[PDB]
């Protein structure tokens, strides 16, 4: 792959790529569609609209939007103007967004109507710098200083030229959370999604123009941003977008061609979703679907899930591991080379190292800390030099995973170095769940560990010491955490215990709980 | 009142004041008591202990503690060492404390056991700098880095001398919320509580050594910090402290001498609490109590409440108004000169100015914005230069209240300039409540305004537009807000309306919601 030119605007790059196909559908959702021509027009009008309200090159805007045809307009329109969109999870709390508004110094917000109430709460409580709120598909009356997204776009003539950015300039941020502390602002450059889209989307998955791409992973996830925006636009594929939660039935409806007149040929999701679909009584037969490629990321794919999918559909699931920091997969199985129980082989263009307790080589078959040297690495965590130093060191990026290299050069996941769990393919901190549990008045102590379920998928498990003299049932605890935590964070079971194993010092010996001591 | 010397440590000042009375009870609560000599010992030992764990002069520590004998030890111990305690409301959420930890850069936390769960959650989610957590009255096992308050104090010999602070050096912070944005870190000097305790506690209230002081307002409130710490210690009075919620029954128990063998002679509370007590069927008769003085702050005192108190007890309620920024009352009725329906007269030592829309004078009987020139003003909002400039206007402090001056020189509250609500004597932003309500899926729009109850006391009232096609009941909304707002933020009622009154641009006509148009 040839490097991008040093003068490079990623949005203009994707627009230019598709000037050969102006009338092909770029994006389609339940209620709307954009050809590549329409996408370019709306992208450049939104770029002008943001400039017209005073947002300047290198300033940030918060992009808080459900998947839908407005999402790539917002993302690419900001980037075309040299404005940095901060693309964020749509399932967070008002306090999370308040932090992100202050930390990013966002100058405007592009928000789905369904998400306006949580954004409103975030605005009210924070010391933010938001000059304008642009609401895509409002679900309630607008306030002054608020404008409808379609009117905002339609009220401004398209920007005549993109900002004269360099390839290594920041282009967008994503946020990623560790086991403690605030979400970290992961800074990606214009070059980084070129590298992922060429090295992985094109050269590994072999996506092509006649594909129809559909990702259960939403666009704010690094994984979904490639799957359903940067990869398909790089090759001219058509992309199906879906705002609603990706239940098996919602996914099947689209596989069967229920939206946009198109049947997806490429699907992407997490192993948990593949397990849920395989368990579904109305799982489609392979003659009903047009899938030619099934991608997975976000947690290790249990071998039996892949084998069951392959037996049913005659298609493998192609498991690869990326991260927010590396943007897309750096280890992956191939469409025609799949070893279940492993994450496959290094993606060409990426160098992989396993390092031991002194930073040196580990022997084959032995676990080591995974480090990645590749051209798509984020540059830093914005405003956090200490965590940046720990992670981005001289061309290498520390993943926080442990891996084992097998004799065929494949890599087998061996756990984390930082207590984080990957549940439904999404990062969950056990410490957050514990801190929620101990706020119930009947809970004295709580410890949360990851346990593999009947399909080998890790779910949280809570061990709770009740306060003596209080009655506390499993159902009341379930009720307590229902609206306090997002559903993927729910402990799969709770065990009430009389005490927790602690060192002579008071630290919970969580390994004894994973070993089943209680 | 003689100014404090330029070299001045407020904690040393209060300790030195009471060396004449070492064996008199300084503080007593339900389970413990401290004489003035015991208080001095523990104060100076805690000061040494904080220095030993590496907290330096001018660094902050978070003081998150229920009222009890350990509270003045924590507050005065920090100040004696030159460490700045940040004394905070005990009813807030983990999100609230996470921000306070980050903004104050607190280096340690002194926390009541009952508040350890919410602190634990705040520590886990925040980018804090907390090195050690000191737990007063632990209610669960300690974690590493955590130490019992009594053990911590007991492990260190008393510091020999106070830090060599200046009268105008920062001594402590309180946090003050506005109608939007983050709570503001109000910075008070060593001199400031000297001035309030001399000008108001001694020279206006005439507190004296044989008083027993008891405040329904907790110690983290500027009002309570004077009532039940700086004022009584200035004159050698004994203070009764109570950790639990100040219900009528809990207050009455203490009035009648149920704790510490002492009957309070001076009571302080909010008009809402006085109204609740006067309605109670078990209101004590005046021969049963030792009250000689009844102080009120936090919201305007309806004349019917004061008249009813006076008819029953033969005591007036002495209403004054202070602020977090001015630390104690700058307008007040006097013990023997009360005009109900007003906040009385300027406290000698404070200059009062009412200013109109152009900053000039206003005629008697006309409302103006209230400004205070007095020696107890905070110096700044830490880290917020813009709001500091709008508020601390060269020697004058803007209150954000409107007031009318009457012909006899008294002052009558005329409303806020900033839509804040004073409910149960406590600041509540209606915009915060509104933003919580609209996050219910059945709520389309909401507006919260202040409406008088049957005692003439302002409570929040919610006007809610339900979402069409959803079933939403007052009962369901009541259950929703139960656990996401503190009880004093509960709307007294909720009216469901088809539509809210708005201007041509969509802005809610909140005055007509108070004017009753719906």
């Amino acid at each position: 792959v040839t490097p991008p030119p040093e003068k490079f605007n990623f949005a203009e790059h994707l627009l230019q790529t598709n000037r050969v196909r102006p009338d092909k559908t770029a994006f389609v959702d339940d209620i709307s569609s954009l050809s590549f021509a329409q996408l370019e027009a709306q992208t450049r009008q939104l770029a002008a609209a943001l400039r017209a309200i005073g947002v300047k090159r290198e300033e940030r805007v918060l992009l808080l939007m459900l998947d839908g045809t407005d999402w790539p307009v917002a993302f690419l329109g900001a980037i075309y103007a040299g404005i940095v969109p901060v693309a964020v999870n749509t399932l967070l709390t008002a306090d999370d967004y308040a932090y992100m508004l202050e930390h990013s110094r966002a100058q405007a917000v592009l928000v789905s109507g369904a998400l306006h109430p949580v954004l409103k709460a975030a605005l009210t409580k924070s010391d933010h710098e938001v000059q304008r709120v642009i609401v895509s598909r409002p679900a309630a009356p607008l306030e002054p200083g608020e404008v409808d997204f379609a009117e905002f776009v339609g009220a401004h003539a398209p920007l005549e030229k993109p900002a004269a950015t360099q390839a290594d300039d920041p282009a967008f941020w994503l946020y990623s959370s560790g086991s403690t502390g605030r979400p970290k602002g992961v800074v990606h450059t214009h070059a980084n999604p070129y590298w992922t889209s060429e090295l992985y989307g094109r050269n590994t998955l072999h996506l092509r123009e006649d594909d129809v791409c559909f990702s259960a992973a939403k666009l704010f996830f690094a994984y979904g941003l490639g799957n359903a925006l940067t990869f398909p636009m790089t090759v001219g594929a058509t992309t199906l977008l879906m705002g609603e939660r990706p239940t098996p039935d919602a996914v099947f409806k689209r596989w069967l061609g229920g939206v946009g007149g198109v049947k997806p040929t490429v699907f992407y999701g997490a192993p948990t979703g593949y397990a849920g679909m395989l368990a579904a009584p109305n799982l489609p037969s392979r003659d009903q679907v047009a899938l030619r490629l099934a991608s997975s990321a976000g947690e290790a794919l249990p071998a039996e899930i892949g084998q069951r999918f392959q037996r049913h559909f005659g298609l493998d699931i192609v498991d690869g591991i990326g991260s927010t920091e590396m943007l897309a997969a750096f280890l992956s199985n191939l469409p025609d080379r799949v070893r279940y129980g492993t994450t496959g082989w290094p993606v060409p263009g990426y160098q992989i190292e396993l390092r031991g307790d002194g930073g040196g080589p580990v022997a084959d078959g032995e676990p080591g800390d995974l480090y990645i040297h590749g051209p798509s690495s984020a540059t830093m965590y914005w405003g956090n030099r200490a965590k940046s130093r720990d992670t981005f060191q001289g061309g290498w990026t520390k993943s926080g995973d442990k891996y084992v290299r097998n004799d065929d050069g494949s890599y087998t996941y061996a756990g984390r170095t930082d207590d984080m769990l990957k549940v439904s393919g999404i990062y969950v901190s056990p410490f957050e769940i514990e801190a929620t549990l101990v706020q119930h008045p009947g809970v004295l102590e709580a410890a949360v560990v990851g346990v593999a379920d009947e399909h080998g998928l890790t779910k949280p498990k809570a061990y709770v010491v009740p306060r003596p003299g209080q009655t506390l049932s499993e159902t009341e605890l379930k009720t307590f955490i229902k609206d306090r935590l997002a559903p993927y964070k729910y402990p799969r079971s709770t065990v009430f215990v009389a005490e927790l194993p602690k060192t002579a010092t008071g630290k919970i010996q969580r390994f004894k709980l994973r070993e089943g001591v209680l």
